[PDB]
């Protein structure tokens, strides 16, 4: 007749103000359905009492009892009602019906019941496909999908839960400056790019395709997660370093209380030791805020001191060895753009008539091969590249002609020596030339030297590739091929797999705070005069140019053996364990990563023949091709006229979809994102923007290389004040919050009711244990020092599926979190 039941919750920020009427649920029948097919539902029942017994109850959470009015003809509860008529909102936690025991996981917000259209309603923990739902749910289950779709018009709030795309026109600011306007990004063959979530503030007093301003960026509620720890809130830190610090810092430089530019490199390293001085009311400005404050070390008077990065903890010069250059291509921040080179010169593929003659100056007989041929080079395959040419020389003319942007479309060619290691043996540096150039400047190649001016030309030649490599990094490898890939598959989640829905339980752990993380990114990281902007040598041209890497993106090729095969560093070999033969056997982050997609690849293997058991029941499920279908024609529509796309129609699609968007926001994006302060803590190391050419000789910046090379170097790269915004950004990207879900880990161990799911779980927790220890044993493998250490001694972490809080240089998350 009663049923007992627990509620747990989370005020806004005593209990008591919870009871009287003040909070009503109500349950809904999974067995019993009324005169039209929708299951009977109780009488309103409020909250009667604090519960505090057990002792399994923290995060600020509050246990309330609950009895419901329910005799056995109303059948079996599968789902409730819940209505707040308190004026704040709360966070439900769950619902807990003893007597077996159903539970009910709904981690929300519920606001006043004033504010919604409709009840909220959460379900059960049962997994069910869209056939197998039992009869008196079904139409409640596409209710509730219909709600989370909204019509696709009005200007979301706060307390919305709609999932809807828009295109990139929302980064511009016109109607504050022309020079603000920016092109849309999506929706056109000049500019294709994945959607992004709707916000729908409305247009701009001067351009009607472009997104008006708005102190807060949307998302959709449970989107925005709160943070039991001011420190872990470190998704708004972006928001105050663009706002708040960047111009305190810009006044102690305006005001010159602090010398303009670095002189020697011993003022890089004064960072993170003695600290810099900086004006009382600047330290005044910077101490107080939250995340930003525990970004540095301060005296609370004048000094602000930068943590000491992991790639000078044992040797402050090992950086700039060619052995580290090199392996940092395998094992660094970026370890997934070098490519085997199979043919000598290296071709491209670019208009000739537009920037003319694009054939390779690098002779081979100029290269130090160890004692090789080029032909013996190229058929063992010991040849590689790191190549930006074809990439930045259409934008080489656009970028030079700002003021203080001058760069290169540059090329590098490495050879595998005998001992396993990568060495550097040439690099070309290209410029654009057609018919009136005004500049004189010319392309170049440069070799390796150890003494002399020649060494301070390759030192600056290395500069201008990882000013290449710096960029690429953060607008394709990070920013285009992770956070916004992604994003378009979060919301077709939402929109078209119900909360029952096997898929969606195995896929939106790995979406945790992406859409938060990428919705202030549009604000304060990627928007005109925004941090990228103002930090990274393209200025107002970088994010169109991630958009013109778009259009070659394919879906199929974030697998990581396709990436492999396709980049020419590995070759299929079916008698091989993972299926590819590396051509680079110790290369650490492909032969880490490899480990962790196997891993993966069980899982799902293992997840889906629980739900799905033959080919049939894929191409039948309503829900899951609603899904793809939107995902494609929609989410990433500018391409859906590829051939590419996977037709979702087998089991085997299934797999290879999911276990690719479970790569992707997992290990793909922990490996390109953790080591950002670790490697690029050092800016001469990890320079994001060149200022200035190769210098003519019989000039006076010619005499400074051979008389004062480290200011040289430092004139080139990124000067003083953009350097300490992007330390700081880069510092809070590489952070753990201390709430982080790891994976192997959910944030419920009831997240299903499926004792079968829960076990191949299990397995896949252990699995990535025993990975652990694995990755262990090669890192103290003293055979393989040379390519998993270097020179700057640092371990090669990035893979190990575990970690606990701060800036740790390893542990890979379950989403893209930061
Ligand atoms: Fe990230």
């Amino acid at each position: 007749h009663k049923i007992k039941g627990t509620v747990v919750l989370m005020p806004k920020n005593n209990l008591n103000a919870f009871l009287g009427r003040s909070v009503s649920l109500q349950l809904i029948s999974a067995t019993k359905a009324d005169a039209h097919g929708k299951g009977k539902v109780g009488k309103d029942t409020f909250l009667e009492g604090i519960n505090t017994s057990l002792p399994t109850l923290g995060a600020g959470e509050s246990a309330f009892n609950i009895h419901f009015e329910w005799d056995g003809s109303m059948g079996i509860p599968g789902a409730f009602y819940i209505k707040n008529y308190m004026q704040v909102e709360f966070f439900l936690k769950s619902l807990t019906l003893e007597a077996g025991t159903i539970r009910f996981v709904c981690n929300s917000w519920v606001y006043n019941t004033k504010l919604y259209k409709s009840v909220r309603i959460f379900f059960a923990n049962h997994t069910y496909v869209p056939s197998e739902t039992p009869a008196p749910l079904v139409s409640y289950r596409e209710e509730e999908l219909k709600s989370l779709r909204g019509n696709g018009t009005g200007e979301r709030k706060e307390y919305d839960r709609i999932y809807d795309y828009d295109v990139y026109n929302d980064l511009g600011n016109p109607d504050k400056s022309e020079k603000l306007a920016r092109p849309v990004l999506g929706g056109s063959s000049t500019f294709p790019y994945p959607r992004r979530g709707r916000t729908g503030r409305g247009p701009t007093v001067t351009d009607p395709n472009t997104e008006k301003q708005g102190e807060v960026f949307y998302v959709p509620r449970d989107e925005n997660l709160g943070h039991l720890k001011s420190k872990d809130a470190l998704e708004i830190g972006t928001k105050s370093l663009s706002q708040i610090v960047q111009p305190a810092f810009e006044s102690a430089f305006d005001l010159k209380s602090t010398p303009i530019e670095f002189h020697s490199f011993q003022d890089v390293h004064d960072l993170y030791e003695g600290g810099i001085k900086l004006p009382r009311d600047v330290i005044s400005t910077i101490i107080p805020l939250p995340v930003i404050k525990e970004l540095y070390r301060t005296d609370g008077q004048h000094i602000l001191k930068f943590p000491q990065p992991h790639v000078v903890q044992v040797s402050q010069s090992a950086w700039m060895t060619d052995e580290e250059f090199a392996r940092e291509m395998i094992a660094g921040v970026n370890p997934c753009v070098i490519r085997g080179l199979e043919e000598f010169p290296p071709k491209s593929n670019l208009d000739p008539a537009i920037y003319g003659d694009q054939s390779s100056k690098i002779t081979a007989d100029s290269l130090d091969l160890d004692g090789y041929t080029m032909d013996e080079a190229l058929g063992s395959r010991r040849l590689f590249m790191l190549d930006y040419h074809d990439i930045f020389m259409p934008y080489v003319r656009q970028i030079n002609q700002l003021n203080s942007a001058k760069t290169y479309a540059t090329r590098t060619i490495l050879f595998l020596r005998e001992d396993g290691t990568l060495k550097p043996v040439a690099i070309e540096l290209s410029l654009p030339h057609s018919a009136g150039d005004l500049s004189a400047a010319v392309s170049q190649v440069v070799l390796p030297a150890k003494e002399g001016v020649e060494s301070t030309i390759w030192l600056l030649a290395k500069a201008y590739v990882i000013v290449n490599d710096s960029c690429y990094h953060q607008l394709m490898s990070h920013w285009l091929n992770t956070h916004a890939a992604m994003e378009p598959f979060v919301i077709a989640t939402h929109r078209h797999l119900s909360v029952l829905h096997p898929i969606y339980k195995l896929l939106t752990p790995h979406y945790r705070n992406n859409m938060n993380i990428n919705a202030l990114a549009r604000q304060s990281l990627i928007n005109a005069n925004g941090i990228i902007e103002t930090t990274f040598l393209p200025s107002k041209y970088s994010v169109e140019m991630s958009s013109a890497v778009y259009k070659n993106w394919v879906f199929t090729d974030q697998a990581l053996p396709a990436d492999l095969i396709k980049r020419g560093v590995a070759i299929k070999d079916p008698s091989t364990p993972h299926g590819v033969r590396l051509l680079i056997e110790d290369y650490p982050y492909a032969a880490d990563g490899l480990e962790i997609w196997a891993a993966i690849k069980t899982w799902v293997q293992e997840y889906v023949p629980l739900y799905y058991a033959r080919d049939d029941d894929v191409k039948n499920d309503s829900e899951l091709q609603h899904w793809w279908k939107e995902a494609v024609e929609k989410g990433h529509g500018d391409l859906k006229d590829k051939p590419w796309w996977p037709k979702l129609q087998t089991l085997e699609d299934l797999v290879e979809v999911c276990l690719i968007i479970i790569w992707i926001a997992s290990a793909l994006h922990a490996a390109v994102n953790f080591g950002q302060y670790p490697y690029g803590g050092l800016i001469m190391n990890r320079p994001t923007a060149s200022r200035r050419l190769l210098p003519e000789k019989g000039t006076p910046e010619y005499e400074e290389m051979i008389n004062n090379h480290e200011k040289a170097y430092l004139r080139t790269i990124t000067s003083k004040l953009p350097t300490l915004i992007s330390l700081s950004v880069i510092e809070i990207l590489s952070t753990h919050a201390s709430d982080e879900v790891y994976l192997g880990q959910r944030d419920n161990p009831h997240w299903t009711s499926d004792s079968k799911a829960l076990q191949a779980f299990q397995k896949f927790g252990n699995k990535l244990k025993e990975i652990e220890e694995k990755l262990v044993r090669r890192n103290n493998d003293p055979s393989l020092q040379g390519n998993r250490l270097g020179p700057v001694q640092l371990p090669y972490t990035l893979l190990y599926p575990s970690s606990e809080e701060g800036l740790t240089f390893r542990g890979i998350p379950n989403s893209i979190s930061i």
